[PDB]
């Protein structure tokens, strides 16, 4: 076991190894707050994730072992990986506290828009390396569910990494089919949410920022169109059916229209991206191959994921138990080669 040591920042304790050094706060992630620290062992700067309350309840104890399994599981360039797990706990019996450590980004997505002046090179790019990430996660079973800007994190090399995946305004960016539970959905919810991202890299506009789950579905079919025959055969539920065909009716229309003077193959794609059919829709190993990104496309280094065992998923329970199970995965974490 290594030293530890203690400190206060913003109203929590953070006790980590000695080996992490200058801790600073950067905000919010997913269940928990991150700091920026620099790795004495590696000479880099790293982002340390406190989980709170990770054991307070059968919820919080399942999301915590799901989180860190799936960050052990994630071995690839765009997607965050775990260079680190430790507590400062000696024995399970005083385990109370997870500490999560990964590459530190320079900025979201979010941020870089209004920072610098995205071309069409660099949208290009940006979606490329999600879709390479997505295919990697997608091999695995794995589906992001909320794939927003917030969560895709880049350096100034415009090097890009996901987020926060297999975890879950937020709205914005979501696929009807999961928002509205109307019909059966598949990984290409995701897919979903990288049209609506690369729709705002290429405008600097939100793309359907509605008010509430009406308003938006309203946006959406505003440009995709009401579900003709074809699709409404498909929608399960009664309540939603009768919702889309009590509507007033709107046309499909020109994406050309819609996204003027855009690069026409970037508008193609975005077509294919942008559908309500989920059996439709282009895949993220289909959207690669697309003749947008032949600058950057290689079929040679795209690869897929090690299957995932996440037959915990169905499980039930106790604190205790998803508690030890977290507690072995802390026990048998091998990290990566420098
Ligand atoms: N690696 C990161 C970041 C970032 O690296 C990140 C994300 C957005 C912006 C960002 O920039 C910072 C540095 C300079 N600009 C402001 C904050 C870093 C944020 N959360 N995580 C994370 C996820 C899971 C974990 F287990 C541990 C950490």
């Amino acid at each position: 076991r290594p030293t530890f040591y203690r400190q206060e920042l913003n109203k929590t304790i953070w006790e980590v190894p000695e080996r992490y050094q200058n801790l600073s706060p950067v905000g919010s992630g997913a269940y928990g707050s991150v700091c920026a620290a620099f790795d004495t062992k590696t000479g880099l700067r790293v982002a340390v994730k406190k989980l709170s309350r990770p054991f307070q309840s059968i919820i919080h104890a399942k999301r915590t072992y799901r989180e860190l399994r799936l960050l052990k599981h994630m071995k690839h360039e765009n997607v965050i990986g775990l260079l680190d797990v430790f507590t400062p706990a000696r024995s399970l019996e005083e385990f109370n506290d997870v500490y999560l450590v990964t590459h530190l980004m320079g900025a979201d997505l979010n941020n870089i828009v209004k920072c610098q002046k995205l071309t069409d090179d660099h949208v290009q790019f940006l979606i490329y390396q999600i879709l390479r990430g997505l295919k990697y996660i997608h091999s695995a079973d794995i589906i992001h569910r909320d794939l927003k800007p917030s969560n895709l994190a880049v350096n100034e090399d415009c090097e890009l990494k996901i987020l926060d995946f297999g975890l879950a305004a937020t709205r914005w960016y979501r696929a009807p089919e999961i928002m509205l539970n109307w019909m059966h959905y598949n990984q290409t919810v995701d897919i979903w949410s990288v049209g609506c991202i690369m729709a705002e890299l290429l405008t600097g506009r939100t793309l359907f920022p509605g008010t509430d789950h009406i308003d938006q579905l309203k946006l959406i079919l505003r440009l995709v169109g009401t579900p003709g025959a074809e699709l409404l055969k498909k929608i399960s539920s009664e309540s939603a059916r009768n919702y889309i065909q009590s509507l007033t009716q709107m046309p499909k229309m020109n994406f050309a229209n819609v996204f003027i003077g855009a690069n026409p193959l970037a508008v193609d794609l975005l077509e294919k991206m942008l559908v309500l059919d989920s059996d439709k829709r282009i895949t993220a190993a289909q959207a690669l191959a697309h003749a947008y990104f032949a600058q950057y496309h290689d079929p040679d280094d795209e690869p897929v994921a090690d299957p995932y065992d996440q037959s915990f998923e169905s499980r039930d329970l106790l604190i205790d138990e998803w508690k030890s199970l977290t507690y072995d995965e802390v026990i048998s974490f091998v990290p990566p080669p420098l």
